């Protein structure tokens, strides 16, 4: 239950995601796959999408942004 860490205050091991959140604290996701991101399962509170290729769950934009201009 300690194998995983992201911070001093958390406990996420093995089938969990480390994911920053507003709640001042990270996030412990229990699952394998596009972590705070895309619909099943993400470890935001939802209202969120993932951005900086990374998985960064801040309000809709367009989830994995890899171009710069867009006209939406």
């Amino acid at each position: 239950a300690m194998d995983v860490k992201c911070d001093m205050e958390v406990s996420c091991p093995d089938g969990y995601t480390c994911c920053r959140l507003q709640s001042g604290a990270w996030g412990c996701c229990p699952f394998t796959q596009a972590v705070c991101c895309e619909d099943h399962i993400h470890c935001c509170p939802a209202g969120f999408t993932c951005d900086t290729q990374k998985g960064t769950c801040e309000q809709k934009l367009a989830a994995a942004l890899e171009h710069h201009h867009h006209h939406h």
